[PDB]
């Protein structure tokens, strides 16, 4: 599963039944309007009964989903600017322990938010489920699981990243070449999986229901100063909503290939750098370690080796195809439904253009 939390935990200790009940019933609790009441009446539950990483991750997912639902409600503008103490304090304490900002992140609602139906059959969409959804019909299963499946497909390449760096230091030309071609292959497979967005996510539902609950409170006019995590911090805090930008897997190929997505002070680089603060510390460390290694790009550029250049450009091109396909996705799932905005398209186009500018041959 690469950087997905392998076999996520589904159930918390019974001590947390009141949390788990709210998170399991978000669609009708939000629908009826009883969600904010059930949060406001929660006892303050200590996080000390969360005894292992898996349970903490489940608990962070549970509380993150509750928090998104509490802040946004039905998503029609009646927001809550203060997260009640009895959830904000354990959420922030747990988030501090996991080193993640106390907002729902990609690693919660994708990497930790899934199960196999049949434990004894492969990781296919058909054999999988999400643990939590926000609203009936929000297509959170399709959106989260397809993101997960694209991540798993790409994560197969992570197995090969050590090969790349050791082939470079041991000067193993053929090993470096087959490694780069295998990475390109995984990125190409990831693109095919990517097409399953159309199979399982309806554009209307995503844009008008799901997107609401992934929104954050950074630069957000509805929560202009952030969210007050009551009884934990006195002043409100701004945190970005969930993004696949927060997947180290989806940032690591740019780092690997010396595509400097995070270089400079432009907004695209700043965003992608910022999104690393929402990755699990191990994931963020993986990226930093790649950034410290010798440049694969420079290696390939210095060898006067057309096969090596070809293998490198196959990786770069597969990244370009993913981002071009993704731009089509964004057109269909955001731009079109929004006309029923351009800062967004310019971000993705900037990132794609940085990608294609790294091609060795035009
Ligand atoms: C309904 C389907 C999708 C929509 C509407 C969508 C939308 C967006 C948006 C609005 C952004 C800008 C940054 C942000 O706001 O988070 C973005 C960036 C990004 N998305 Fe998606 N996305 C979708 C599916 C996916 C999937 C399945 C993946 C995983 C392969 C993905 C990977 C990324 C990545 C890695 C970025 C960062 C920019 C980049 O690396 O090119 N997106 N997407
Ligand atoms: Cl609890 C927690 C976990 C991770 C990051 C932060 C944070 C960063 N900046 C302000 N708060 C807070
Ligand atoms: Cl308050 C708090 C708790 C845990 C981690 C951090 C953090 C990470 N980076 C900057 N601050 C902050
Ligand atoms: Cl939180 C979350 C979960 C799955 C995918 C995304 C995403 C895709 N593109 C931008 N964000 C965000
Ligand atoms: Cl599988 C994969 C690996 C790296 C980046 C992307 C991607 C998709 N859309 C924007 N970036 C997808």
């Amino acid at each position: 599963v690469g950087f997905a939390l392998p076999n996520p935990q589904e159930n918390l200790p019974d001590f947390y039944n009141d949390w788990m009940f709210i998170a399991k019933h978000l669609p009708d609790l939000i629908e009826s309007g009883q969600l904010r009441e059930r949060v406001e009446k929660l006892n303050m539950l200590s996080i000390d009964h969360l005894t292992d990483h898996k349970s903490q991750r489940l608990a962070r997912l549970v509380l993150g989903c509750i928090t998104m639902a509490y802040v946004w409600g039905k998503g029609h503008g009646d927001v809550r600017k203060v997260l009640p103490r009895n959830i904000a304090v354990p959420y922030c304490q747990l988030s501090a322990a996991l080193e993640l900002p106390p907002i729902l992140v990609y690693a919660d609602c994708v990497l930790a938010n899934w199960k196999k139906k049949d434990p004894n059959k492969p990781l296919t969409y058909e054999n999988m489920d999400v643990l939590f959804s926000f609203r009936d019909g929000d297509c959170s299963k399709g959106f989260f699981l397809v993101s997960l499946l694209v991540e798993i497909a790409a994560a197969s390449a992570i197995k090969v990243i050590p090969t790349v760096f050791k082939a470079m230091q041991m000067q193993e030309r053929d090993t470096l070449l087959k490694a780069l071609l295998e990475i390109a292959s995984c990125l190409e497979k990831a693109l095919q999986v990517f097409h399953q967005i159309h199979d399982h996510v309806n554009p209307k539902a995503f844009f008008s229901v799901l997107r609401i609950y992934l929104s954050g409170w950074k630069g957000n006019p509805q929560l202009s100063d952030g969210l007050v995590y009551e009884g934990f911090w006195e002043d409100p805090k701004e945190f970005a909503g969930g993004s696949a930008g927060q997947s180290s897997v989806f940032q690591c190929f740019d780092v690997l290939l010396g595509i400097q997505q995070t270089a400079g002070g432009g907004h695209a680089a700043q965003f992608l750098q910022d999104m690393r603060r929402y990755m699990p510390p191990a994931h963020r460390n993986f990226l930093c370690s790649l950034e410290s290694n010798p440049s694969v790009r420079e290696f390939v550029l210095s060898k006067g080796d057309a096969g090596l250049r070809e293998a490198y450009d196959a990786c770069v091109k597969a990244l370009v195809s993913l981002r071009s396909y993704h731009l089509q996705i964004v057109t269909k799932y955001i731009l079109i439904p929004a006309s029923q905005g351009t800062d967004l398209m310019n971000f993705l186009k900037t990132v794609r253009s940085t990608t294609e500018k790294s091609l060795l041959k035009e």
